[PDB]
């Protein structure tokens, strides 16, 4: 039986925005507009190249909040607005205006991950599963009723790089069987429990310094969680170095975190609050990524064992 066509205005402005948009362009709804942030350096974003690529029109207002920056929402005569990854407000006045509304697609399962990381502090904080929320948008931040849902599991040696790739194929599938229900009036609301809320910051140069005074498992969770950006590291010789890969092995005689226990092409292993951190992959300010072999190779005196760092 026959599926319905819906007219859509579609906010975004990156890579992960795109592919929502470039999902929204191949199906039978119509895109009648499409938003998008203001050039920055000038670079138009993915979603204003794919949209102009399309032959769409594009609107790039700084703010929606002005009365009369709502008319380019109102004219455009849409059943809904799709808004991912926009980074600019929508005013109560303009998610007022669709016939449907506007929905969402966020990078977690809510209530959990509210706000600007979620993709990278799921990694961080070791959820076994991740996943994408399509939200009925409202008032508050990432407050709004959840219309559907899709998990996806964290592995081993996901990074936030390899979860936002899986992500940005998981949001459009759960975009386009939400636009069907709404469409048909077939949807359901499922108002979000509070309790359950955390919310995501954003990363920092601060925080990717490692911190000794965690468990091996949690800085191993960093390490994958601060890739690509801002990449965890450590101080040693007043050189930073990254720290691309780890492992994490179990608890031996106890030591003082920071502690060099051993080095050698196996890895160096660092004493931590919680079992011992195997540092695989690193990377000196102006050199290739290597493995340990190669840095100790050069530089031993910097990981001599029984020293702290
Ligand atoms: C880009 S407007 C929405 C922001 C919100 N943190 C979300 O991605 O769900």
């Amino acid at each position: 039986a026959m599926s319905d066509s819906l007219r859509i205005i579609f906010a975004g402005t990156p890579d992960f925005a795109a592919r929502h948009l470039g999902a929204l362009l191949s199906s039978q709804h119509k895109i009648v507009g499409v938003f998008t942030q203001p050039d920055r350096p000038l670079t138009p974003s993915p979603v204003k190249i794919l949209a102009e690529h399309h032959g769409i029109p594009v609107f790039q207002p700084k703010s929606l909040r002005p009365e009369e920056n709502q008319h380019l929402v109102a004219d455009l005569n849409a059943d809904i607005m799709v808004v991912v990854a926009y980074g600019l407000i929508l005013p109560a006045a303009v998610l007022a205006m669709p016939r449907l509304g506007c929905i969402n697609v966020h990078g977690s399962l809510l209530p959990r991950w509210r706000g600007a990381a979620p993709i990278q502090r799921s990694v961080w904080a070791g959820d076994e599963k991740t996943g994408i929320t399509i939200m009925q948008m409202d008032i508050g931040l990432d407050t709004g009723a959840m219309l559907h849902k899709i998990e996806c599991a964290i592995q081993p040696e996901d990074t936030s790089a390899t979860l936002y790739d899986k992500l940005a194929q998981l949001g459009p599938q759960g975009l386009l069987i939400t636009l069907q229900q709404l469409a048909a009036g077939t949807a359901l609301a499922e108002v979000q429990n509070e309790t359950q809320a955390t919310y995501a910051e954003k990363l920092s140069k601060e925080e990717a310094k490692l911190d000794w005074t965690l468990s091996a498992t949690q800085l191993e969770r960093c390490i994958r969680a601060f890739n690509p950006w801002p990449v965890s590291y450590f101080i040693v010789d007043e050189q930073p170095i990254k720290v691309w890969q780890a492992q994490v092995l179990p608890a031996g005689e106890d030591a003082e975190p920071g502690t060099i226990i051993h080095a050698d092409k196996h890895g160096i292993q660092v004493a931590t609050a919680d079992g011992v951190l195997n540092i695989t992959q690193l990377q000196p300010a102006g050199k290739k990524a290597m493995s340990a072999a190669d840095l100790l190779n050069s530089r031993r005196e910097w990981f001599i064992p029984g020293s702290q760092l």
